[PDB]
């Protein structure tokens, strides 16, 4: 809509209090004008027809329950926004500035988040398993990266192509995560999975088998279940890109780690130039090779780095 851009004050999920922009015309509107062609947030009002209707406010104030979700959401868009602006000098996820829009209050009880092709949509979880999907940055970070997969690399959402397409957005939605310093770590959906129980998550790539998932490419996930395991594999890659950063020692081979920045600048760089709707996970390694020879020289310590990574987990 059309009107006056302005700031406006909330609560996120976790009770924290944040500044969110917002449009003012009669009422204030989730709709931030500052970031390319804006940033849309809608209510869904516990139904799934999409995107439901732009969330509107009588007083710009958002401390009310039920605005939580939308609070969240809006705000760690922006955070996504800025972080692929400023660090990899992408606008937005199709690099144009498209608006990024987000519907909260999806459906009743839904475990679940998702981009549907056009916007991203969080469900409110069922209160055990889940909390509102959008509190956790990681989440957030992880759908609008599907997104930039989705513009750039294509990767096909089925067996190993679709395994590399969810390790992009864990690692990616992990890079966001310590961009906003928010309390950081290479785990997956901590702060908004099982709010009875603490320190587990959903997913880890510092150590994927804590959850089941594979670590090494010997124990893949071969049968149909999850389109070909596309969230049980993408521990490989996760695992991989964990030693590319942290470094360590894994079933005997060790890795100097390189740090986040450089693993971030090495992924994005295979992910826009090199990867193709169809790679594997011998393809992602070449890719992943090649760029890092772009950008730090072939005979460098983090090609090397790159190397021993892929070595560590089995793929070659
Ligand atoms: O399969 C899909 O496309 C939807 C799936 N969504 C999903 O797993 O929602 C929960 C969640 C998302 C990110 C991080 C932690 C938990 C996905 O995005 O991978
Ligand atoms: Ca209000
Ligand atoms: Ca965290
Ligand atoms: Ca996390
Ligand atoms: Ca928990
Ligand atoms: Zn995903």
């Amino acid at each position: 809509i059309t009107g006056t851009s302005t700031v406006g004050v909330g609560r996120g999920v976790l009770g924290d209090q944040k500044n969110i922009n917002t449009t003012y015309s009669t009422y204030y509107y989730l709709q931030d004008n500052t970031r390319g062609n804006g940033i849309f947030t809608y209510d869904a009002k516990y139904r799934t027809t999409l995107p439901g209707s732009l969330w509107a406010d009588a007083d710009n104030q958002f401390f009310a329950s039920y605005d939580a979700p939308a609070v969240d959401a809006h705000y760690y868009a922006g955070v996504t926004y800025d972080y692929y602006k400023n660090v990899h000098n992408r606008l937005s996820y199709d690099g144009n500035n498209a608006a990024i829009r987000s519907s909260v209050h999806y459906s009743q009880g839904y475990n679940n988040a998702f981009w549907n092709g056009s916007q991203m949509v969080y469900g409110d979880g069922d209160g055990q398993t889940f909390i509102p999907l959008s509190g956790g940055i990681d989440v957030v970070a992880h759908e609008l990266t599907h997104a930039v997969t989705d513009y750039t690399a294509g990767l096909i959402y089925q067996n190993e192509s679709g395994a590399i397409n969810e390790a992009i957005s864990d690692i990616f939605g992990t890079l966001v995560e310590f961009y906003a310093n928010k309390n950081p770590d290479w785990e997956i959906g901590e702060d908004v999975y099982t709010p009875g129980i603490s320190g587990d998550s959903l997913r880890s790539m510092s150590d994927p088998a804590k959850y089941g998932d594979p670590d090494h490419y010997s124990k893949r996930y071969t049968g149909t279940q999850d389109n070909g395991g596309v969230h049980i594999n993408s521990g490989i890659i996760n695992k991989a890109a964990y030693l590319i950063s942290q470094g360590g020692t894994h079933y005997g081979v060790s890795v100097v780690g390189i740090g986040r920045d450089k693993l971030g600048k090495i992924f994005y760089r295979a992910l826009t130039q090199y990867l193709t709707p169809t790679s594997n996970f011998s393809q992602l390694r070449a890719a992943a090779v090649q760029s890092a020879t772009d950008l730090y020289g072939s005979t460098s310590q983090e090609v090397a780095s790159v190397k021993q990574a892929f070595d560590a987990v089995g793929v070659k």
